[PDB]
């Protein structure tokens, strides 16, 4: 029920806490390479999307499903 991605960060919404990543496949739930919207809870998780914003560094992170929400669990920016 936690399943991992990886993708790019390419934007960032404080008001809605969505961070887009364009992902890769993840064959765990059969979804396809998507530009997706993540919920964040922690600040911290929030300023890790940030800094990849600002690099277009890659980014892995962890998520639950709840419907339209994906909410965020884990994210590690890679330098
Ligand atoms: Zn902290």
């Amino acid at each position: 029920q936690v399943i991992r991605g990886s993708g790019v960060v390419k934007a960032i919404d404080m008001n809605s806490k969505k961070i887009t990543i364009s992902h890769e496949a993840i064959p765990a739930v059969g979804w396809p390479a998507m530009t997706m919207r993540f919920t964040f809870v922690n600040a911290d998780d929030a300023i890790d999307a940030i800094n990849a914003l600002k690099t277009g560094n890659h980014v892995d992170f962890s998520f639950i499903q709840q419907g339209n929400i994906s909410l965020l669990k884990s994210i590690n920016v890679t330098q």
